[PDB]
């Protein structure tokens, strides 16, 4: 029905509504970057067709313990969230802008 996210700008299978991670009970959170832009971020244990930019860093994490790295769409290279790494339970996951991924069949 609506079980797989795509990249709303190029239609690239990105992740699934069966791989959403609750993180602080929650799989939504509503944050701001230091250029003060607003994201609703939805976590996911797992997401796919990604391109994963540079090494990681936690200059301004918003999830403690976890370094991020840039998740651009692999296929059409929009600005799709975030990879984190470094933390503990689970040491990693996806922060997706929830905006920019579009909900769909299988
Ligand atoms: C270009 O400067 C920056 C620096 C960091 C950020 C994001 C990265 C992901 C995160 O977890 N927290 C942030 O604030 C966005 C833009
Ligand atoms: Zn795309």
């Amino acid at each position: 029905g609506a079980s797989i996210f795509r990249c709303r700008q190029c239609g690239q299978t990105i992740s699934r509504r069966d791989w959403l991670l609750p993180m602080g009970g929650d799989h939504e959170h509503v944050v701001f970057n230091p250029a003060g832009m607003i994201f609703r971020v939805w976590c996911f244990s797992l997401a796919q067709g990604l391109r994963l930019i540079g090494a990681p860093s936690g200059e301004f994490s918003w999830f403690k313990g976890y370094d991020w790295t840039i998740a651009l769409c692999g296929q059409c290279g929009s600005h799709l969230g975030w990879h984190y790494e470094g933390g503990s339970q689970p040491q990693t996951f996806f922060g997706l802008i929830k905006d920019r991924l579009a909900e769909g069949p299988a």
